[PDB]
């Protein structure tokens, strides 16, 4: 996250860190039930030197605050049993960039580990609404990852504006969130994490999944996120949640 601040310990108890064995933190995810996480499909694509699509190559850390203190009290370590990437995911356009990760053993809810709420299919996160992005990704484009979880406040951008800022690249599964002036944005390593939106009684709902961007925090280049309401039924069908 560029332009953000250190989160308070336990402030985003649904935020998860996914590590590929021997590689460190690669992407984020969100806890949605005792057995399931939501993340981005693009994080689990094989490359010539590493099988990121193999669930056995991963470790999820729940209740994590500082990447250098992964054994701190309250942090829970879990392996993955399965990765369900959306069947329509396109690795060139990044359309349908969403995946479901099944924990090998259930998470234990605590003050530091708690699921985020999922929005109903009909819910609209309105243009202009302030929402939060969190993660351990780079704090500057081409920069370095954050040891301490970062948070940043960004706003939903009108879809027509989004489509015009990134021509021939924005599908209806995507949403631009950030600022036309730049400044605050997600970045490498934040992928897969949740957008957190404070709703009517203060409860937090997941508005989207960190997906991609042209650089980070640049003017007229807000980050692109996968929308969540559109996938409510798909999540229910595949997880029971």
């Amino acid at each position: 996250v560029v332009g953000g601040t250190d989160a308070d310990e336990g402030e985003w108890p649904w935020q998860v860190s996914l590590h590929a064995l021997g590689q460190g933190h690669i992407c984020g995810a969100s806890l949605i039930s005792p057995n399931w996480l939501v993340s981005a499909a693009h994080c689990y694509i094989d490359d010539r030197g590493f099988r990121y699509s193999d669930p056995t190559q991963w470790t999820a850390f729940l209740g994590l605050h500082d990447q250098s203190q992964r054994s701190a009290p309250g942090v829970q370590e879990r392996r993955l049993k399965r990765i369900i990437s959306h069947p329509f995911f396109n690795d060139f356009t990044f359309d349908y960039d969403i995946a479901l990760l099944e924990l090998e053993k259930p998470a234990e809810y605590s003050s530091m580990v708690r699921p985020i709420c999922l929005p109903d299919a009909s819910h609209v996160f309105p243009a202009g609404k302030a929402i939060w992005v969190t993660g351990w990704g780079h704090t500057q484009y081409g920069g370095t990852g954050a040891l301490i979880l970062q948070k940043g406040e960004i706003r939903v951008i009108n879809q027509t504006t989004c489509e015009n800022l990134l021509p021939q690249q924005i599908t209806p599964r995507m949403m631009c969130v950030g600022f036309l002036s730049g400044g605050v944005d997600s970045c490498q390593g934040d992928s897969g994490g949740p957008l957190s939106s404070v709703e009517a009684d203060g409860r937090i709902f997941q508005a989207g999944v960190v997906s991609w961007g042209d650089g980070c925090a640049q003017r007229n280049k807000p980050g692109v996120y996968t929308r969540l309401p559109l996938f409510r039924d798909w999540i229910k069908e595949n997880t029971g949640v």
